[PDB]
């Protein structure tokens, strides 16, 4: 019991490894239902058992790569691997690659910089007005430290070069940086092999692989221009309307009814459907990306315009509350949002205000008419006539 | 467009001031419906405008002092002074102070290691199953990194010495350390002048002092053993079944019968209190004496076995969804909880699973059947007929 056994001082890469759940999630089992990609059975919602950190630093490397499209718009194609019996997740994108030169003030090559050392990041300067996803310079370092190898990929032609290292042991070594001459086409690659000792599992099973390829779908629903590949296959994905469609596509309610469907694509940087929900309020938004399973701001700012909308009808006739009406709504948001900021470096919750956002989102009046007209008001005229 | 200018690192203390969000919240103002307690009416719901990272570094502080009731027992008192034109606010607590003595490792005085050194703490060793709000070693920096002078004062009887130390320009600098014989009452008691121009504020106005009174309630009524002063005047909690009635004081719902309360004390670790909600499903929960304002595996594990078992009942006079229950609830959990997890250093949301919460909450048949009787289960009757 002496004080040095009491009060303890942790390094940053100690820190992330003994306290993981503020950088990258729990490293404990999950069980909830989700959205995953089965084989054969494409997107369906079901029972789910999977490490929310796992999925977590695949997440971060992924973003990442679309990012990159935000960075040089001529990039084109985002390609996966992922071969569970090698424990080897693979992602690849073309675009203007890292500068592959010394860095001036940090004294070392530019890739190993911002991959091997924590706060490391392109995304530091706010009078920027950036939509990427990435804000705070530890996403591909926290993938680093939970990874037993992670190699880095990038060539560059304004330098002319190529660059290649290897990570080992959660970030605990380095192998030799591989420079070589480069004329070609740019691109970057990461590839690891997760630590699944880390997260108490022994292999890249069925759940977490449903999981990671129902997020490829995402990002080739949530990107423009960008072709998405997984394990050498282009995935069928043409814009957020045709992905957002492989969750509803003959879906019923109760009644027997289809699901009445409103679309809009408000402008280049928002874009909203709207159907019926009948297990309370469901939301499937994305932020520059990223998917912000716990909401956000974006999230609110288009479904208060609906709710309150709903209820100066409801309010016409027959008392009614925003909630009874909030929880009839399944909403789809696509959103790129300028500097976002968010509660966690898992980046789930959208905190900034609307007014910041870089782009507002009316919704027609159009959408709202055929809002009104969803069958939300009539599934709440009724229940005030009880 | 230069390398050096596009790809930067970052210290550890340049990406808190850059980056606070993550830290302490937002630095940006926020409008929304909290619970405060204002200087004419008391605890009341209203709409607030405030700084979520100023409320917190004010928490951070403030459920330090909780933790030392779980470190000593003994400890009996906590007194906050909040004095807006000086911009200057104090946290006191007695028991035992902290270790006046030089740190054979880090190589300086304990205090200023765990208050001047980022990622220190006592709560890095998980073979001690304890039940204290810190796990990370953040807290009382982040406070003195957003505060323009900080001051940490303590005094351990033990080592027969008092500590005094000050930081000043977001911990950018430190003062002298001021070491002095003692052999009275130990206490401790953090002194620090919020950074108001890091939160665009002009002064601690009426609602950023309103949500830190609240905020002393709070910790009133969910430790035990703990009187709360407030500039010098107590506040008048004794126990957590006080604090939720301060809440609900004989309101009525919307047909004007007064709200109908369920409450068990489960066990030690453990106190529930139900009522009925009319803006869908309401939580006001705590574990370890911080709020959890975002809820958690806690209020799953409590509010899930009343849904369990209203859906139960629901179907022998019979569709039901677990939604649809949820929503008329409005609960109150105090926890504690062994090493929680959240999801971020604010720690609204605990994410801990309930096999590794140390302890159990099973509602007694009696709370169970108390929760059979309210209009949750005569409310979706007859809508389901
Ligand atoms: N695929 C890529 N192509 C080009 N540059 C990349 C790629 N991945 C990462 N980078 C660069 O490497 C930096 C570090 O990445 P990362 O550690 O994820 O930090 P971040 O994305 O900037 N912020 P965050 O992810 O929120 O922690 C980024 O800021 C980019 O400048
Ligand atoms: N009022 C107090 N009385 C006694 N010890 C204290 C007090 N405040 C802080 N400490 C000690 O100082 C340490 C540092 O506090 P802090 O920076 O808040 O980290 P933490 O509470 O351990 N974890 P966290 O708050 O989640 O970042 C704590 O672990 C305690 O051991
Ligand atoms: C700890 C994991 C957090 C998470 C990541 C993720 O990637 O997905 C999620 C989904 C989900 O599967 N989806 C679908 C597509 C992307 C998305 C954005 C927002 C919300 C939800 C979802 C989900 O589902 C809840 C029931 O709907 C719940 C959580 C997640
Ligand atoms: C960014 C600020 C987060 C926060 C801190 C806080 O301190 O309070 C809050 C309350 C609140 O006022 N209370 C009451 C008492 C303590 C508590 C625990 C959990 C949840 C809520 C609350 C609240 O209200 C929501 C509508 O009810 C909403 C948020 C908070
Ligand atoms: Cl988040
Ligand atoms: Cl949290
Ligand atoms: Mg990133
Ligand atoms: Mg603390």
């Amino acid at each position: 019991a002496s004080v040095e056994r009491i009060y303890q001082k942790k390094t940053q890469l100690e820190h992330i490894l003994l306290r993981p759940d503020t950088y990258i999630g729990s490293v404990e089992l999950v069980t909830q239902q989700m959205w995953v990609y089965d084989e054969d059975v494409g997107i369906n919602y079901r029972e789910v058992t999977f490490v929310p950190g796992l999925y977590k630093i695949f997440d971060e490397i992924l973003v990442n790569a679309a990012d990159n499209k935000q960075r040089d718009p001529k990039m084109s194609c985002i390609r996966v691997t992922i071969d569970p019996e090698n424990n080897l997740i693979s992602i690849w994108n073309n675009g203007k690659g890292i500068p592959v030169v010394e860095h001036k003030v940090e004294k070392m090559y530019v890739p190993a910089l911002i991959f091997g050392q924590l706060l490391t990041s392109s995304n530091y300067d706010d009078d920027e007005k950036k939509v990427t996803g990435g804000r705070n310079g530890y996403g591909a370092k926290l993938c680093n430290i939970f990874s037993t190898k992670f190699t880095v990929e990038t060539a560059s032609r304004e330098y002319k070069k190529m660059f290649k290292q290897t990570w080992m042991d959660n970030m605990g070594r380095a192998g030799e940086m591989e420079l070589k001459p480069f004329n070609g086409e740019d691109y970057t690659c990461i590839t690891f092999q997760p630590d699944l000792s880390k997260f108490k599992m022994q292999s890249l099973d069925k759940d977490i692989v449903a999981l990671m390829v129902r997020r490829a779908y995402d990002i080739a629903g949530s990107t423009k221009d960008v072709k998405v590949f997984l394990n050498g296959n282009k995935l069928p994905v043409k814009g957020f309307r045709s992905y957002v469609d492989m969750y509803l596509k003959d879906k019923l309610d109760e009644t027997g009814n289809s699901l009445k469907v409103i679309h809009e694509q408000v402008n280049h940087r928002w874009e909203v459907c709207l159907t019926m929900s009948e297990k309370g309020f469901q939301q499937i938004s994305f932020v520059n990306s990223i998917a912000t399973s716990k909401g956000g701001r974006h999230v609110d700012y288009v479904a208060d315009q609906i709710v309150t909308k709903l209820v100066d009808v409801v309010k016409k006739k027959n008392a009614v509350k925003a909630h009874q009406v909030k929880n009839h709504m399944w909403i789809f948001v696509n959103a790129l949002i300028e500097n976002p900021t968010f509660d966690s470096q898992t980046k789930e919750n959208m905190t900034l205000q609307p007014k910041s956002f870089g782009s507002t989102c009316q919704l027609s009046e159009k959408f709202i008419k055929a809002a009104i007209g969803c069958g939300i008001v009539e599934s709440i005229l009724n229940w005030v006539k009880f």
